[PDB]
């Protein structure tokens, strides 16, 4: 029963066992508030393991405290933070699913109180708050936080690293001519508003080898901001300092009034695979294991990410097996319930 | 909500209430082996029609008797056939569908007793007899009895008129240079090997100005054989010369094996669609409505054709409609089982 | 695997080769207001026998015109009418189901122009017409009109008979106190009551010798009214007429409306069948193999009737097979759709 | 829609929010062959918790090392247990679930090395080692098993307890004759089989005054052993002895091979709860939310236990309440994603 769904996939020395990822999905599960690993992460994120997926990718977890979206987020900023992702890593592996971190900041979109950080002195809209414009000094700081977060992570054993450069937050903002408006060598030009996220991805190269993920917002649905043309010169840089992946997202930069429907976003993912001739990710109301084959047999991306529908159903891979008339492995304490 | 699966579509003043097509399907059912409509088929076709597809397309029929795939096919050789084939459309148009038939000749894979014709004296396979090499008189008469064909079917009341050039039959052998080898003005260079189709469509349009439809094998598989880049310039032809829609297929030109998966045969749809601007169909192992829906939004195709789906569900748009979560109208006797 | 479901059951030397029956279903197609066959019964009913039902049961057909519920039903009050019932006959059984007819009498329910009639002179609402009372004339009439649909039917080559005593039509009229006031020996006591119904018992049996069916309402759902407890005896003397087989149903006699779930008429067959020691059919929401499967197996009744669940897909045996991990055989021509 | 699937359910004090239980299943999966509680119990538990089950019951838990089916099992024969029975309890309950424990003795069936015990001198079969016949002073040390058994319960946290005389294990060879051949007071007669069962329930009574289960196998299926007929006085004396539900399997006493079916002990919970005016609890191929509802609402059982159906999938009840049109709380988490 050959499938290309549950085929493996290689990355430098890293093997998935099947073509399934599990999404970055807030929690806002950290009742104390100081960015700890808690009881609720430790049963959530190992539960899609047994379900038989490939690769788990953590929530945005914040490089600093000022980076995060809410007081309840996940956090890397402390060498404090490592002894429990740690943990939550060796929880996850035990079922031969590998294990990512997703890199946060965010930025001008943070609902943490006191002051936020931005490129420029522009609120997100009327009902948000108005952040501090950063210097050259706040710049450097923030890029080594990227890379101490990158150390810790290599630390925990994650097996996989993703920065987040999508949805409207930090690197975002600096990407996007809606919120950059900078008048040194950060903006003003298609080159220098790359230059933020640029220097994020040598910094963190300079601590990690293993693959590195980046995640993008393809569209601002708006008639001034950036679409997919503008991202296949930036996604030809990006393999030229060694990222192995897009994960290829939309939106969340500005309100707007959206049309969504099954595989909505697949367009943007080939573009991206095709043009630039680098490996993608899809997402965005990814739910049937036919629908998931599709998409890979023709070559519109190489791995398939799923948030709400793993929700839903947290073993959709034994459905989607029995949808494609396959087998797949079980875990051995289930194999009597798992017939096919 | 509003799909695209439920919206009108209108060719040359016929408008089809949605976009869901019935592909032809060869059924064997001619008992009497004389090419005549039966009691099997006044039950087969307009099930369909009650089951709410747009358009249904008979099967392949015959334009000669020699032309026959096998002795039970359905025929259109005779000015005897056009009254059980008006029978036909009148019980199917009753229902609101539009009926569409494909004019047929089967060439070198023709199973019926006695001699069969070819561009060029090469069997099938080592299994198959070898063909007789066509002389210009067969090629001008075989050309005839394609107009005549389509004349009796616009006598019989059809709405539209398919040809088929595809899956390995006669028009296929012509455009292949794995099966034609001839050396006059039919064979040796891409617009020698379009002659035969080429004359069959002006034929056609003598006698007929309804919508036309061709459909077409868009790869051989094989090494030296045809790909999807050599029909892009003849569907630029065909829509010069008037063809409306190009079906589109592959393969069964050469003894083989191939891999098929989910929407294995999409990707020529819009290859035709794009580069050569003109209306396609897309058919090949779609089943659902959450996979024909992402099929017309991406702009994949135009209308979407069904075979094995519509055999073991002849109701299909009724399952369809509530997985996309919308409603369409029922058969009024039917209104108390229909609920969406 | 073996199913009970998809196993053969032979009543007086009449064998049905699976459990599954079409239960009667009005269609208001009779365009021509006379009762007689239109185009639109000669597709409704042999695409079910097409979809491998084993047993189709046609909708109430009117014993006199004045019995009709509305003006456009179908009839056997005339010799005429055996005509279309036997072109009927044969487009269904050429498929391999067997078929039914439902002998129908409307009484105060219905709806056609004039004098309509009743066992009392009471109308079924408020908003309904008041009925003549019938005269001793009037019932040896009306049993008479029975036994001449019967003797119709026979000629006409159906297989089994089916009559309506159900829903609130003229049988159960005199069936149920809400109902019958009258003190002849026609009401007043359950050997009074039950009158009417033992004699068009009786006249049909001196016409016909193969299976019988009787549908009843085994419940009034009304205090006042009966329950399933004054059916036993009624079935118990069914039984010694000669019924074969009774046909569960419930309810339509008082005005009002039911909370209703999965099987929720079940019991009342299982209660008939144990306790009168005679067959039975069970009906309402019906709608999976699975479930099906579990009312055979434990012995509460001998066939499944589905109603609205074959208006929604046809060819269901199909569906439920694969649900329940069989095979069955399936239609020639549809050989490469049906996989199993 | 209202349902009664998911209706609260009210056992002497302890309230369940709807009917669904997570059956008894064995994990061998305790890797230390100490009986205590492992990272895999920790996260496999609790994960049928944020799915929405209601009651969630333990696996067979061994009174005493000699006991278990294998070195792998659960124990509770230690004051060493009650730590880490006491922390899933409270990963358990945190989400609204409420939580049980099965009491065990595997009997002649126990397949850890040494010696083991049953009431008579007879393997289970030819391939299978003999035991130990037990002294007077064997059956008073093992009912004190299952008392302390009971504290170590209460001190952990339970809500419920069951206890285990199905499946062929200790107290069910006492119960049977075809394993129990003693001629003192604990064999030879009907009451004086009942007699090891009657003890173990008082016992346990002395130390706990909550929600008291018992499982059964109600048919040995075998001409000289017991069937359901035997079960109705034993359920009507263990109701006066303060049991609370009778938790109805069969089978598993004597090699036999029945054909199995949906819902096929369904019967048996039926008769118990009917001929016994006691709650019981059916299980047996139970997969479907449509099923379940039938079984509530025609009263035949008083909650649904499932086993297979949730090692497939885990979150159960989203599906059956999305499959009978009705809504249930969602996680605070997973909102997004359980639309319905
Ligand atoms: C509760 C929730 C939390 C999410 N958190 C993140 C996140 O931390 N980072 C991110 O890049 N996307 C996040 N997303 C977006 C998803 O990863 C995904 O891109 C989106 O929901 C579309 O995929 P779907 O249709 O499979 O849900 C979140 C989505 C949801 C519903
Ligand atoms: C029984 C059967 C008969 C068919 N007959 C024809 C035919 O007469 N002409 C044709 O062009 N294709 C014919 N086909 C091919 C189908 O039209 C369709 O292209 C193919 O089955 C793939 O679509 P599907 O996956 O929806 O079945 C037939 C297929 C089947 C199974
Ligand atoms: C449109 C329609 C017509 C029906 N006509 C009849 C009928 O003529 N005679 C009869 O006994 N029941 C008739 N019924 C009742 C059905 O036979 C069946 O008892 C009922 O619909 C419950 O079964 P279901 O849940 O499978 O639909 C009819 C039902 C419908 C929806
Ligand atoms: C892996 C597995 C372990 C089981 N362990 C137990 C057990 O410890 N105690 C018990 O009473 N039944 C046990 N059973 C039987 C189930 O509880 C249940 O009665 C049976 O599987 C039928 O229900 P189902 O069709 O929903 O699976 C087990 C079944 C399985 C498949």
């Amino acid at each position: 029963m050959e499938t290309m769904l549950f085929s493996p996939y290689t990355i430098r020395g890293v093997t998935l066992k099947n073509r399934i990822v599990m999404s970055p999905m807030c929690m806002f599960s950290c009742d104390t508030e100081d960015g700890k690993v808690r009881n609720w992460h430790k049963i959530h994120y190992p539960t899609r393991a047994v379900g038989q997926v490939g690769l788990i990718i953590l929530e945005a977890t914040a490089v600093t405290a000022q980076g995060r979206i809410s007081s309840r987020d996940l956090g890397i900023w402390s060498d404090e933070h490592v002894g429990g992702l740690r943990e939550l890593v060796s929880l996850v592996k035990e079922h031969g699913a590998k294990i990512g971190i997703q890199l946060g900041h965010a930025g001008r979109k943070s609902e943490v109180d006191g002051e936020i950080i931005a490129p420029s002195s522009i609120p997100q809209s009327e009902k948000t708050r108005t952040p501090k414009e950063m210097t050259k000094a706040d710049i450097e700081e923030t890029i080594q936080a990227f890379q101490n977060g990158a150390r810790r992570a290599k630390e925990a054993g994650f097996d996989i690293i993703e920065i987040h450069a999508a949805h409207g937050y930090l690197i975002n903002e600096f990407l996007s001519p809606l919120s950059n408006k900078r008048q040194d060598e950060y903006g003003g030009s298609p080159e220098n508003r790359y230059r933020f996220l640029g220097e994020v991805i040598d910094a963190v190269k300079e601590v990690w080898d293993g693959p590195l993920f980046v995640r993008i917002s393809a569209s601002d649905y708006h008639p001034e901001g950036l679409t997919v043309k503008d991202y296949v010169p930036y996604a030809k840089r990006m393999k030229k300092q060694g990222v192995d992946l897009i994960d290829v997202s939309s939106g969340q930069v500005f309100p707007a009034n959206i049309s969504v429907y099954p595989g909505y976003q697949v367009p943007f993912a080939e573009t991206i695979r095709r043009e630039a001739e680098i490996a993608t990710g899809a997402v965005g109301l990814i739910t049937s294991g036919w629908q998931a084959e599709e998409i890979l047999r023709n070559g519109r991306a190489d791995l398939v990410f799923l948030a709400r529908e793993l929700l839903r159903n947290p073993y959709w891979p034994y459905a989607a097996a029995k949808e494609l008339g396959t087998t797949i492995p079980a875990p051995v304490q289930y194999e009597r319930g798992w017939r096919f």
